[PDB]
């Protein structure tokens, strides 16, 4: 049940569109974060840091991709857990599939205040673009 009091991103889109970070901090699937693609693009490297309220006992991380465009779709991570939001220890890596489908990420329960999400890959539907981009409807944490 932790609360997001907020999500801060490396970098976020709000003149090519309204894609800004806390549009990842709901469930509507049909609003996201877009990374800044606008001039001048941040193109890397991306992360969000999502605030809890407290500290909480956590054990897993929801991602739901954006559901109109594969453009930032995560496929690489990092995730790590901080108590004072400056120091932060890695709790897990991995890959996630290439598709619009919920994704899960699981580790071994910790406490963390501040959960941060290093997008090491990511996917886009043009020639070029694979890291270019970070999106993401949804990311929340659960224990
Ligand atoms: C094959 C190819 O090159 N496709 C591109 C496509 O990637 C572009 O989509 C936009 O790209 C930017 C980053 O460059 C953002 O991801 C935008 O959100 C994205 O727009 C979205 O998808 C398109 C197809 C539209 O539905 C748009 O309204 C969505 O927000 C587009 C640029 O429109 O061009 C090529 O199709
Ligand atoms: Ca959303």
């Amino acid at each position: 049940n932790p609360r997001t009091v907020k999500i801060t991103a490396s970098s976020e889109e709000t003149s090519g569109e309204n894609a800004p970070a806390s549009f990842a901090s709901d469930g509507d699937m049909n609003t996201f974060w877009h990374s800044k693609w606008s001039s001048p693009a941040h193109e890397g490297p991306h992360h969000l840091t999502l605030e809890l309220d407290n500290v909480y006992e956590i054990n897993k991380v929801k991602y739901a991709p954006r559901q109109d465009s594969k453009n930032g779709r995560i496929t690489g991570y990092k995730v790590s857990v901080s108590l004072d939001g400056e120091n932060f220890t890695e709790v897990k890596t991995g890959t996630l599939e290439d598709n619009a489908a919920i994704k899960f990420i699981e580790f071994d329960s910790v406490d963390a205040k501040y959960v941060r999400l290093d997008v090491t890959d990511s996917v886009s539907d043009q020639a070029n673009g694979r890291g270019k981009f970070a999106t993401a409807a949804e990311v929340n944490v659960h224990g």
